[PDB]
Parts: structure tokens; sequence; C-alpha cells
């Protein structure tokens, strides 16, 4: 099928961790391997993608991102490094979500607050699920949606 690509954006205190572990357990219970990297900066991505996404591997690959600030440029090495993958941005802010749409034709996705910029963001394509603060739910949302959007997920 391809290269899944899950960016999990977000200041300490976001929920990435506890997001990151309902979205391995949904995928072992529908038998997917999910793999996890934590990154900090934007060689460190490259490193481990060049190393990763080789052969398009038909597998999930989460990347943790605590600095939203290197969120661009990480989205844009995975599709210099596999452009035969799919990319899902998750992310924390409104305003780091719009700012990462404008810059990019990926999936953004928001679980979370300020109704205005929330507006702003789905203004320029950010996706807004349930589930801000319910792991299980938020994961499930997630998956329903690469689904509808991007494939089996299988
Ligand atoms: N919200």
């Amino acid at each position: 099928m391809g290269a899944i690509v899950i960016l999990v954006v977000g200041p300490p205190g976001s929920g990435k961790s506890q997001l990151i572990k309902a979205i391995e357990k949904l995928a072992r219970e529908q038998g997917q391997p999910v793999v996890t990297t934590s990154v900090t900066s934007e060689d460190e991505a490259k490193k481990v993608l060049e190393e990763l996404l080789k052969k398009d591997p038909n597998a999930i690959v989460v990347i943790e991102i605590k600095n939203p600030r290197i969120a661009e440029r990480v989205a844009k090495r995975v599709l210099e490094e596999d452009p035969t993958a799919v990319l899902v941005v998750v992310v924390s802010s409104p305003e780091v979500a719009r700012e990462l749409r404008e810059n990019l034709p990926n999936v953004i996705v928001v679980v979370l607050r300020d109704p205005e910029k929330l507006k702003e963001a789905k203004k320029q394509g950010t996706q807004v699920l349930s589930g801000d603060g319910n792991p299980e739910e938020a994961a499930k949302q997630i998956a329903q949606l690469i689904k509808d959007q991007a494939g089996s997920w299988s």
C-alpha cells in the first residue's frame, strides 16, 4: 500500500505520548506494525527517515515533534525522502496547523479551542476531529480519517 507517516506535533503537555500509545495500540489490534521516533532537528529527521523510509515500507511511522517550529521542514523532509508516503500531521495549536496548511498540500488535523483561530485553521483546510483529551477516541477518529482520505491503513 505504502508508508503512512504521522507527525504528532506539540510542546510538552500536549498529550503526544498518550496519543501515540493509543495509535500504536489500535494499529496492533488491526495487525499493522507501527514504529515511533522522536526528532528535535531537521537533520535528525533526515537521518532516521533516509534509513527507515528506504523502500516505501508498508508501515506506520509515528514522528513525535516537541518543537512545533521544525514541523514544516520535517514534513518537507518526509516528502523529499518518500514522495510516495501518506503524511498526516496532528497538531496541538490551531495557529500552527494553519501555518502548516498554507505551506503544504498534506492532511493536517487538529483535535484541540479558540473558536476564531480554529475557524481560520479550517479555512486553510485544517481537519478537525473529536477526541481532544481522549486518546482512544482520537486514535479511532484519526484512523477513520486516514481510511476515508488516504487508504485502508490496512
Ligand atoms: N475545542
